[PDB]
């Protein structure tokens, strides 16, 4: 058989551009498909920022109140929204980041890490100390969600992030106590019931990160263990770019395309 093949008839079925990666380990080959081609992160993107975050500082930052105002909301802040009168911890700002896929919360946790472009060049930095040569972020939320297909800004490959994800999550990256808040607040994600989760049986666990954006964009990064405990990381992202700016993005595509892996790792 060929998961190409499997593959590619999902690009058919759902009029899209899927991309996968799944890295290799000492028991499974690696899964790759467009894996090099470069997509959107869109909201992706917060998985690592909040490692960026993590990484810099101590973990008493996460105390640290940042206050806000009304105009410093955007698309879409579901927790940052509610908390312009209290502000909200570093530490709640990662949680929203990940969680609620909080646009807000995402900006001031780039410009807490500061400099030119708001903190993006800073974000494009930290990738490229995990060894992504290949990754850029370009604009803050909601822009970086918005680039048309070609536009190098705002993208990263299945493959970069993977291997970022698999640095953050199963690697060292981070010391193991900050390694445990990202893996948390991930695995406590409310965003991705229906991508990578809905593809991995129940008794799989699955942390994950979904982002969502124009031409019919829709992505999730995940980390999922097997039923004994095997970890891996399943990057999927996928774009509809055929359909124009506002193609509707297809979770179903990345549901779908999620089984497909779970039959290979199962």
């Amino acid at each position: 058989g060929d998961l190409a093949d499997r593959f590619a008839e999902l690009e058919r079925r759902y009029d899209a551009r899927l991309g996968v990666y799944v890295p290799a380990t000492g028991t499974t080959a690696a899964i790759e498909y467009r894996a090099d081609e470069r997509f959107a992160f869109c909201s992706t993107f917060k998985a690592p920022l909040v490692a960026a975050v993590l990484h810099q500082n101590p973990l008493t930052h996460l105390d640290k109140l940042i206050t806000y105002t009304s105009d410093d909301i955007r698309s879409i802040s579901p927790v940052a929204q509610q908390h312009v009168q209290t502000g909200m911890t570093i530490g709640q700002l990662c949680d929203a980041a990940i969680r609620y896929s909080d646009s807000t919360a995402a900006n001031l946790l780039l410009a807490d890490l500061g400099g030119p472009g708001g903190g993006t060049a800073a974000f494009t930095g930290y990738l490229r100390s995990l060894g992504d040569t290949v990754s850029r972020l370009d604009a803050e939320e909601p822009e970086l969600n918005r680039d048309p297909p070609g536009d190098e800004r705002d993208t990263t490959t299945p493959h970069a992030i993977a291997l970022v994800l698999q640095q953050l999550v199963l690697g060292n990256a981070l010391p193991p106590d900050k390694r445990a808040l990202l893996t948390d607040w991930m695995a406590r994600n409310t965003t991705g019931a229906k991508r990578i989760r809905a593809g991995f049986p129940a008794d799989w666990k699955v942390i994950d990160k979904t982002g969502t954006g124009d031409y019919g964009r829709a992505n999730d990064i995940a980390v999922v263990w097997s039923p004994t405990g095997v970890p891996y990381v399943v990057a999927v992202m996928s774009d509809r770019a055929g359909g124009g700016y506002d193609a509707e993005p297809r979770e179903a595509l990345l549901a779908e395309a999620a089984t497909c892996v779970a039959g290979v790792l199962a």
